[PDB]
C-alpha cells in the first residue's frame, strides 16, 4: 500500500490493566502499534497514542489493521 511495513500490528484479545506507567493498558478489541517484541511476551507498542509494555498472550498479530480508519476534515489549504 504506502510505503512503511516497519511496525507490526495486533488486537487485544483481553483487556490488559496496566498496575503501573510502566505497562500498557488494553481494551478488548484494540489495535496496538507493535514497536518492538526484543521480550518473552513482553511486547512493546503504542495502543491510542500510548506507548508501554504490554503481554503477548493478551493481544494476536495481525496480518493487516481494521477494515479503514480514516476521516475528513477541513482547514486552511488542507489538501
Amino acid at each position: 500500500g504506502s510505503s512503511g511495513s516497519s511496525g507490526r500490528l495486533c488486537k487485544a484479545l483481553y483487556s490488559f490493566q496496566a498496575r503501573q506507567d510502566d505497562e500498557l493498558n488494553l481494551e478488548k478489541g484494540d489495535i496496538v502499534i507493535i514497536h518492538e517484541k526484543k521480550e518473552e511476551g513482553w511486547w512493546f507498542g503504542s495502543l491510542n497514542g500510548k506507548k508501554g509494555h504490554f503481554p503477548a498472550a493478551y493481544v494476536e498479530e495481525l496480518p493487516s489493521n481494521a477494515g479503514n480508519t480514516a476521516t475528513k476534515a477541513s482547514g486552511p489549504s488542507s489538501g
